[PDB]
C-alpha cells in the first residue's frame, strides 16, 4: 500500500505548515513584547525563529553574528539600530528560554519538512515514477491525495484530473499568460492520464517520452500566439 | 510588562494542544495503514505516539516492553494479540522512521507543555501571587488573557470577572450540584476582584486569608442545602 503512505507524507507536510504559521504568530506576538520592531523587519518565519533562537535578547545581536545568517549590510543596520532605539520591554533569561521553546520547535518543524520532502521523493519515484517525471514528487502525491489512491487516479479521465484546478501550478502553466493555460492544462492532464496508468499497472518507464511529447505540444500551443 | 508574558505562555500552551491533536489525528491515520487496531485501543495521544515512537513495527511489541509503559496485563494482551492477528499492511523502515518524525514531534510537544507550565507558575507566583493563590497559575493567566492585562483585570468588578463563565472551572464550583454554583462563583469573583487589585498595586500577600474567607463562605452556602 505504498501510494497511501506518500499521501500521508504530503498531508503531514501541510499540517507542518499550518503549525509553523500557528507557532510563528505566537512567537511573533510573544517575543514582540521584547523586540516589537523585528516583527515587520522579517517576513520569513524561519529567520525570525533563528534570531529569537540563536541570539535571543535584542542587545546580543551583532554585525558578525548577523552576517552569519546571510543578511546584507543594508538590512543588518536596520535591525541593529532598532535593537538600540528599541521601544520594547526587558526580559529575564527565563522569559527568553521559554520563548525559545517555541522558537526551536519552529526550527525543528522546518527540518522535518525537508526530511519528509526527501522521503516523499524517494517513495513517489518508486510508486509513481511517470507521474513524478511529469509534475514532480509533491504535486504528484497531492493529486493522489485528492484522488484517494493510485488506482483511483488511474481510473480518472484527463477531464477529471484537469480539475482536481491543482495541476495549474505546473510551471509551464503558471508562467503562461492566462489565455494559454486552458490548452496547456489539457495537454498535461492527457499525459498524466497515461502516466498514472502505466504506473498503476506498474509497467515500463515512459517518463522521458511523456515529457518530450508535452514540450512539443506546449511549443505548438505557444507558437500559435 | 511581566503579566503580558504569562498570557503569551498560556496562549502558547493552547496552541500546543491544538497542534498535538492535529498531529495525532495525522499519526493515527498514517500509522493506521500499518496497525489499524491500535487506534481504538488507545485514547490518549501521548501513549499512541510513544508506541509508534519507541517500538515502531507491530511485530516488535512485547509483554516486557509494554510493562515498561505501565499498561496492565488485561490491556497488554489486547494489544499484542491484535498485533499478531493484524489486518494492517507491511512497512519499510523508511516508512516507519517517516511516521516517527511526526510521533516524536508529538512527544516533544508534550514536554514543552510541561515546561511552559513550570514557566507559567514561576511567573504568575510573582506577577499575581494572590490570584494564583486563589485559582492557580493556569486559570489565573487565562483570566488575564481574556482581561487583556493585570491592570485591566484589576479594573473589573466581581460581576464582570464572574462571566469571563470561565471561573466556573474552579474545583469547589465544578464539583458542586448545578444549583449551588451561582452563589459559589459569586464568592470567588468577589475574592478575585480584591486579589487582582492587591496584585496590580503590588501590595502585600493576602493569599492565605483570601482562601480562608472563601472556604468559610462556601461552607455557609453549602450548609444551606
Amino acid at each position: 500500500k505504498r501510494d497511501l503512505l506518500a499521501i500521508q507524507a504530503v498531508r503531514a507536510m501541510d499540517d507542518i505548515d499550518k503549525t509553523i504559521n500557528l507557532f510563528s504568530e505566537r512567537l511573533r506576538e510573544w517575543y514582540s513584547i521584547h523586540f516589537p520592531e523585528l516583527d515587520k523587519l522579517i517576513e520569513d518565519h524561519e529567520e525570525y525563529a533563528t534570531i529569537v533562537s540563536r541570539f535571543g535578547d535584542r542587545g546580543f545581536l551583532t554585525i558578525d553574528s548577523l552576517k552569519e545568517l546571510g543578511f546584507n549590510e543594508q538590512r543588518i543596520n536596520r535591525i541593529l539600530d532598532a535593537a538600540k532605539k528599541s521601544i520594547g520591554a526587558d526580559i529575564s533569561e527565563d522569559d527568553l528560554s521559554a520563548m525559545r521553546m517555541i522558537a526551536n520547535t519552529i526550527l525543528d518543524l522546518y527540518n522535518i519538512r525537508r526530511n519528509l520532502n526527501n522521503y516523499l521523493e524517494g517513495v513517489m519515484k518508486e510508486v509513481a515514477p511517470n507521474v513524478t517525471a511529469l509534475v514532480g514528487p509533491a504535486l504528484g502525491a497531492r493529486l493522489l491525495s485528492i484522488a484517494g489512491s493510485l488506482d483511483e487516479l488511474a481510473k480518472m479521465p484527463a477531464s477529471t484530473i484537469q480539475v482536481l484546478g491543482i495541476i495549474f501550478q505546473y510551471p509551464a502553466i503558471h508562467t503562461s499568460p492566462r489565455w494559454q493555460r486552458g490548452k496547456i492544462a489539457r495537454a498535461l492532464a492527457a499525459k498524466l492520464a497515461i502516466a498514472a496508468r502505466v504506473d498503476a499497472f506498474s509497467g515500463r518507464f515512459i517518463g522521458d517520452q511523456l515529457n518530450e511529447q508535452l514540450k512539443k505540444r506546449i511549443d505548438e500551443i505557444k507558437e500559435k500566439f
